[PDB]
């Protein structure tokens, strides 16, 4: 039923808004777009960093490393947002808690690199709630171990953004990724898929009404997950090698592995 | 529900791909399910489940079994190749782009075709005449016993979709005409052809499996499993390259494997 799918969308979008501070609109204004009225601190040098870090304020402060530990803080911060969001997806709370937890522990990575793309352009990604901007070439130029961490995220986002999806389209697409269903260790895989399908239908009507002129956008968007999985896979890989570099107590704890 | 000149051309594409499909690959899935379900015994499969069996299966090791899979795939590449030529637009693209799509597409497809030759217990071999068991394979010399396992895992969740050849023919095409492949020169032309193949598929499903809701989405996601599989395969494949040096990989499979 058209209306049903339409309201499921308004609801989810409404949730996307209260769960996520930096919406993609609010982030395009600030980014490559003019708007904003007053741009963010740009970090392109080892010196702009010290200045931005010392002036742009910061939470994760106690080079190539301090940056990594930077993502981590924001990620661990993201995950909390995504999770409070998942809890609004109709019927998510009603699933087996063991399942719910497995859906997050597994889909939280893709919902990040998905939303990261909203804060990206070919030359860099917004930082600190958009109050900053770290150039892309600065990042790829970091110490040997850390110069490939964010590069493949750029390569993806450049493609993902190709679809020019807005918030309301991403709110649904995101739901669809959480109510995955093929995550290892799931107990009652049925109600999950039962909801995803109810999410997938809403994505369709949504992507059809919001991008009528975009041919087979639904198909194209679904195949981007084949790209997210590869990022998250290739990512967790590097994330292993970093342990053959870093090798704390109460911190190493707060950052299990996100 | 209804019709329209729009859908019409697609259907004709659905039928064109299906025809060239049946024409390109000898062993379809239909003939595959026939053999596998011992319900139809107009001609049944010999079974290999241990060395003893394997030994007698020549009446009509872990290495030679390997040079078997290897050989089959060279022929499967050929079949997929010829099938590609028949894909509307493909032979019109830059000769290079063609070589690229065939490059990063042959396996993601060979593992699709492979699922229609499988079932939890085993897989068909030698045109469907034989049937090797998961167990036996999963018990070959230390390294060679991990090759096929991940295939079965996939074939299992894949076949779950319940797709028949007229569906695979379109999806098998949607795979070649990718566009997000490494080393492509002109892309939008490649993208355009596919956005069409996709249109065909989305219809061929909503029509051939009416009751199967969101089969279009469920199936596109399965493409992830294929990359992973190709990944894992190449690395295990990398190992046999250094441990077994007296052994030889096939030039074709060799030239097709040179990137991520
Ligand atoms: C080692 C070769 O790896 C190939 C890929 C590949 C792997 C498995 C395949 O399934 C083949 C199934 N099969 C088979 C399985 C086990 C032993 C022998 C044997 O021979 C035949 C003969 C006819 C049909 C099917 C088979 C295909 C390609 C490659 O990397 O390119």
């Amino acid at each position: 039923e058209s209306a049903d799918l339409r309201a499921l969308a308004k609801h989810l979008y409404d949730s996307y808004i209260k769960s996520f501070p930096l919406t993609k609109a609010k982030a395009r204004a600030i980014l490559t777009g003019k708007t904003t009225d007053k741009s963010p601190f740009v970090i392109y040098d080892m010196n702009s960093l010290m200045m931005g870090e010392d002036k742009i304020k910061f939470k994760h402060i106690t080079v190539a490393i301090r940056i990594f530990q930077g993502c981590q803080f924001r990620s661990v911060e993201a995950v909390q947002e995504i999770t409070e969001y998942a809890k609004s997806i109709p019927g998510f709370v009603n699933l087996d808690l063991n399942d719910q937890v497995t859906l997050l522990k597994y889909g939280v990575h893709e919902i990040i690199y998905t939303m990261l793309a909203s804060l990206m352009n070919k030359d860099g990604v917004l930082i600190s709630e958009g109050q900053g901007f770290m150039t892309r070439e600065f990042l790829k130029s970091l110490r040997k171990p850390f110069g490939d961490f964010m590069e493949p995220k750029f390569e993806f986002a450049v493609k993902f953004n190709a679809l020019e999806l807005d918030d309301s389209d991403l709110a649904i697409f995101i739901a669809v990724i959480i109510l995955s269903g093929d995550r290892p260790g799931l107990l009652n895989v049925k109600p999950i898929e039962d909801i995803q399908d109810n999410l997938l239908q809403a994505l369709e009507l949504q992507l059809k009404l919001n991008h009528p002129e975009s041919s087979q956008l639904f198909a194209k968007l679904l195949q981007k997950m084949t790209d997210l999985r590869q990022i998250v896979t290739e990512h967790v890989q590097l994330l292993q090698v970093i342990k053959k570099t870093e090798t704390h107590p109460l911190l190493q704890e707060i950052y299990k592995d996100l």
